């Protein structure tokens, strides 16, 4: 095995010693937790992650596709710089309410815009725009005008979110996407469900890319470091 | 519970999916096989990307034995980005430098044998740039990025030093941070051991500093050196 095995002691240690994880973050993980869809939600360790890579990225626009109760969006807003601001893509009013909730316990709005709808059309919008819309309004616009990707949202849609993805990254930016493993099962080819056939597409399309360079990081469920290349 | 459990064919999987490597490195890995103390090919595009991804142009390797992680930041650096290894063993960067040479690197990468603990000293205390480190850099907040991989009962003191020699901003990455799991186990009172636990404690609980400690390979902890304001 190239990577260690985890242990729950391990990971308890892990967390002990990495984790600082303010009142209202786990606030809101325990609130998560009372619904269904719990488990859509990150770790806070994968939270973690997503804050240090912020800011060694240097990244000041952001846009996150699929918010959710919005754990990585309180992730990616506090590790912004006073000027960093991000987008949050997502479908779902009951959800995004939540995630405001946090958003404004945590002093946050300012740094946050929302767009709900589809994030294919939010994101073309954004690519043909020739002036801001009134949602992107001193965020970006345009192609070429975004640091940092989260992409969290539907997965078999994964192969379809790439290329506008790239397109609306500066060069030398940065995609995180999530979920790349799918529970082990993107290895398993008797998995053929949708969402496992976008993933494995959109692993086969990042890797072939020459445009680009990855990291596949065993953190969570799999979190791919796809760094545009410059030129 | 928190990580997916990974299967040596799950391995394969992220193997094929992501790493895109060189036929010198490869070699090297073979050749350093002949004689476990170095990383996957994996962890080294990590490394890799990380490289790209902090802009960094100035590198200090501390433990560098027969050299994949430098190739890895040689390689990903531009081409005005520079590398200072530090290592003990002049025997296994003689075939750090076998590859560096092999691969065109060497104008971008500096060494310096001995005890590191000096070397950062030296490097910390320096009025003008000591030959080795000439056209480097030198003094405090000089430094953009820091692979920690030396001797793990050191870790402890090879923190103080990396922070003054990080500019703010500035990352560190340790290998080896959790050990084979034995920092999680208190029986496990290895000198080596003890060094690494503690090291986590003092980056945990530095203000100056946050922390991202991924279970990748035996534990990679990312730290940075927080901006001050
Ligand atoms: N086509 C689509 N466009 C935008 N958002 C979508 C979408 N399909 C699903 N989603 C949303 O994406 C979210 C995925 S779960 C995202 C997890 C979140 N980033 C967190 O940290 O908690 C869900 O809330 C879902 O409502
Ligand atoms: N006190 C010390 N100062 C500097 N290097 C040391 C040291 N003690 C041991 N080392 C060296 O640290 C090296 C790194 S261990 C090998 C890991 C290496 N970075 C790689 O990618 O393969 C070994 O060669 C060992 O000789």
């Amino acid at each position: 095995r190239k990577n260690i095995s985890l242990t729950e002691s391990l990971e308890e240690y892990i967390f002990r010693n990495s984790v600082r994880e303010p009142d209202s973050f786990l606030k809101l993980r325990k609130e998560t937790g009372t619904l269904a869809q719990a488990n859509m939600q990150i770790s806070p360790e994968e939270g973690q992650f997503l804050n240090i890579l912020t800011k060694i990225s240097g990244a000041k626009r952001i846009i996150e596709i699929g918010t959710f109760t919005g754990y990585s969006s309180l992730c990616f807003a506090s590790a912004l710089p006073e000027d960093g601001k991000i987008l949050c893509c997502d479908v779902s009013e009951e959800w995004t309410n939540v995630a405001r909730k946090y958003w404004k316990e945590n002093g946050l709005e300012n740094k946050i815009f929302l767009k709900l709808g589809s994030a294919l059309e939010t994101l073309q919008v954004l690519i043909d725009s020739k002036s801001a819309p009134s949602w992107a309004s001193d965020f970006a616009f345009g192609p070429s005008s975004i640091d940092l990707f989260f992409l969290d949202a539907d997965k078999e849609n994964y192969p379809n979110y790439y290329p506008l993805i790239l397109k609306l990254l500066k060069p030398g930016g940065l995609l995180i996407a999530d979920n790349v493993l799918w529970d082990g099962s993107v290895a398993d080819l008797s998995h053929q469900e949708p969402s496992t056939v976008g993933i494995r597409k959109f692993n086969e399309l990042v890797y072939n890319d020459s445009l680009v360079d990855v990291s596949l990081v065993p953190i969570a469920d799999g979190v791919s470091l796809v760094r545009k290349r410059l030129e």
